[PDB]
């Protein structure tokens, strides 16, 4: 489908790792970029998917991942997942913390942040994925956050205020991921 952006199709970029997973047992970190496994190159999450696949029904046991880290290749060492009873590796697709939309009136709204915008820190400590983004809104509680952001081509800088919500009293501010 269309309904997501292609860099959530390709290239496949790790954004979470599972307690317990295989995926975690071996080391694999949100950042890294599957590139290879086995002789089965994986430019696409369906290319994953397949490889996986065919190495579980070719009753392969073991093999190895190949993946990007720091702009240099890893190789690891992984259990071929049991593909029919649903065992996966253990690795959901990064999302950015590129802004798809920010609604009318919101703390975010006020402070200027626009569509397009990349957000690269919050109060100091970097960040790469769209829930550490949430995650640090929520744990926030009221006492307002810095956020280091990439608009155009230069580094900007916002200060904002998380609205208290008449929902559960959990704080927001109101950025839509980018689902374009």
């Amino acid at each position: 489908g269309s309904e997501v952006p292609k860099y959530l199709k390709e290239p496949v970029v790790v954004g979470y790792v599972q307690r317990d997973s295989i995926a975690q047992k071996i080391g694999i970190k949100p950042g890294d970029k599957i590139i290879k496994i086995n002789g089965y190159e994986v430019r696409t999450w369906e290319d994953l998917r397949d490889a996986l696949i065919r190495l579980s029904l070719d009753g392969v046991k073991e093999t190895t991942l190949f993946l990007e880290r720091n702009g240099e290749v890893l190789h690891l060492t992984i259990k071929v997942p049991n593909v029919q009873k649903g065992e996966e590796l253990g690795i959901a697709p990064l999302v950015k913390p590129v802004v798809g939309g920010v609604k009318k009136g919101s703390p975010a709204d006020q402070v200027g942040i626009k569509p397009g915008d990349l957000i690269l820190e919050v109060n100091g400590k970097k960040i790469n994925t769209w829930y550490e983004l949430v995650e640090e809104v929520r744990k926030s509680q009221g006492k307002a956050i810095k956020l280091k952001i990439l608009r155009n081509g230069k580094m900007i800088e916002k200060e904002l205020i998380p609205a208290k919500d008449p929902k559960t009293g959990t704080y927001f501010i109101g950025l839509f991921p980018k689902t374009e």
